[PDB]
């Protein structure tokens, strides 16, 4: 792909932002893998030690990688594709202000996005799909992947 040569996948919260109250980061990150989850065969397990294939971390500027951040506006977060180390770990610019709700970026929409990619997927061309590269605000009562989504995720992983 690359793609992950197993469907059992660790993730692990490296550090958390101060802009949410921890359950609530706990809660976007859960259901934005549960969200791929939903689609595939692959079943994502939260660690709270040890090395997990997906790292998120929250950090701002430069942070050890060939993408510093930019503060707030623009680049939102970047995420690599499966690989060892670096590889599947999904990073979050901590210059934006994040949220559950309407005000600044939503954690849970941005991380179903960055994960897509995490799993080793690219980008749309479709205006419509989750992952076309414009972030988009959208009602997570009524979230769904769109159908260039689910056959992208099926075609790598079903
Ligand atoms: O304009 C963008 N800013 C983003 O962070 C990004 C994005 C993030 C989440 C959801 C949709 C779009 C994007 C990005 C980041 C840096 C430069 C360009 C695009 N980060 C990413 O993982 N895919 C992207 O398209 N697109
Ligand atoms: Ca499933
Ligand atoms: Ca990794
Ligand atoms: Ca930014
Ligand atoms: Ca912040
Ligand atoms: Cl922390
Ligand atoms: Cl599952
Ligand atoms: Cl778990
Ligand atoms: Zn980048
Ligand atoms: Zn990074
Ligand atoms: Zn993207």
């Amino acid at each position: 792909g690359p793609v992950w040569r197993k469907h059992y996948i660790t993730y692990r919260i490296n550090n958390y932002t101060p802009d949410m109250n921890r359950e609530d980061v706990d809660y976007a990150i859960r259901k934005a893998f549960q969200v791929w989850s939903n689609v595939t065969p692959l079943k994502f397990s939260k660690i709270n030690t040890g090395m997990a294939d997906i790292l998120v971390v929250f950090a701002r500027g430069a942070h050890g990688d060939f993408h510093a951040f930019d503060g707030k506006g623009g680049i939102l977060a970047h995420a690599f594709g499966p690989g060892s180390g670096i590889g599947g770990d999904a990073h979050f610019d901590e210059d934006e202000f994040w949220t559950t709700h309407s005000g600044g970026t939503n954690l849970f929409l941005t991380a179903v996005h960055a994960i897509g990619h995490s799993l080793g997927l690219g980008h749309s061309s479709d205006p419509k799909a989750v992952m076309f590269p414009t972030y988009k605000y959208v009602d997570i009562n009524t979230f769904r992947l769109s159908a260039d989504d689910i056959r992208g995720i099926q075609s790598l992983y079903g």
